[PDB]
């Protein structure tokens, strides 16, 4: 029983309901091949100079990822394609406003390119967020998902090169005795396709068995604005921020945020006024 594959345009309204039901879905052509090309070109060197996740020079080493994983986040200052095309993706936002309407505004918890070296082993089956947001474990099991993860293929995902594994329905599992690779299916994707899961979906990167291919993805963890992002844009240069749309600015923490509470008093406000209003933050200004 395989992962449901949906069209990004034809099937748009069906994507989140599918994920909310089965815990994963494949969005075909989530990003056009042109945007994939530009993303790749724009991140390439930063991937090449990224060290091992737990590198001794980092003051927040990542000990969980394998030393053959490279992860580069805070993509806005690196990539025009990301901060213009990806952050304003209309598919991304209809899915996110579908999934999060119960909670209110959403933003990027983390936008990151992961490239896995040849023969990178499968990851352990996991739920995301358990090394950053322990509060999530304390949610009632039927609480609506507070973050979701777009795993976007920047190169081909094949069974042989390590395409991600998911366990269908595992986002509703409380008893974990059922957990094992036996229960998984694969996300077979062309570049630009995206695998979409929730923070409860049990999944892992697969084993790279060709010993040659280098697999690369863009993982966009979108979450309610009530949860703190894994990454900071505080250091992104103001001229970059002001080149963006207001929507993009909000997604990066450069705007105030709102809950869905009918009388919402808002998040990250300043004496009752927004960040952008207070700071007179320009938008969509070219560089
Ligand atoms: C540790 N870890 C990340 O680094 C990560 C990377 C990209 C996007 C999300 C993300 N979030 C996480 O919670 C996890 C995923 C994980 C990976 C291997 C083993 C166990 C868990
Ligand atoms: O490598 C993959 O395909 C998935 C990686 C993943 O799920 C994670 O890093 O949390
Ligand atoms: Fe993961």
């Amino acid at each position: 029983s395989q992962i449901p594959r949906l069209s990004a345009i034809n099937d748009l309204h069906k994507i989140w309901p599918t994920v909310e039901e089965h815990g994963a879905a494949i969005i075909e052509s989530f990003l056009s091949l042109d945007i994939v090309r530009r993303l790749n070109e724009e991140v390439d060197p930063f991937v090449k100079i990224e060290p091992i996740p737990a590198a001794k020079t980092k003051d927040h080493p990542n000990h969980v990822l394998s030393t053959t994983t490279r992860l580069v986040n805070v993509l806005a200052p690196i990539s025009k394609a990301y901060r213009e095309d990806v952050l304003n993706s209309k598919v991304l936002h209809r899915i996110c406003s579908d999934a999060f309407h119960v909670y209110g505004d959403y933003w990027v918890l983390m936008g990151a390119v992961m490239e896995l070296a040849p023969s990178n082993p499968a990851q352990p089956l996991h739920r995301d967020m358990r090394f950053s947001h322990p509060i999530v474990e304390y949610l009632k099991p039927d609480a609506p998902a507070t973050s979701i993860n777009f795993l976007v293929a920047l190169s081909p995902f094949t069974a042989e090169n390590g395409a991600t594994h998911v366990i269908l329905g595992s986002h509703k599992w409380q008893n974990l005795s059922n957990v094992s690779m036996d229960a998984t299916v694969r996300a077979l994707m062309n570049p630009g396709d995206a695998l979409l899961i929730t923070d409860s979906t049990i999944h892992c990167g697969g084993a790279e068995t060709t010993g040659t291919e280098t697999r690369r993805l863009l993982t966009i963890t979108m979450g309610i604005s009530q949860l703190t992002p894994l990454e900071s844009n505080l250091a992104v240069p103001r001229p970059v921020i002001e080149s963006l749309t207001p929507l993009a600015q909000r997604l990066l923490g450069w705007a105030s945020q709102r809950s869905a509470a009918p009388r919402d008093i808002g998040l990250l406000t300043i004496r009752g006024n927004s960040i952008e209003k207070t700071m007179n933050l320009k938008a969509e200004q070219p560089l």
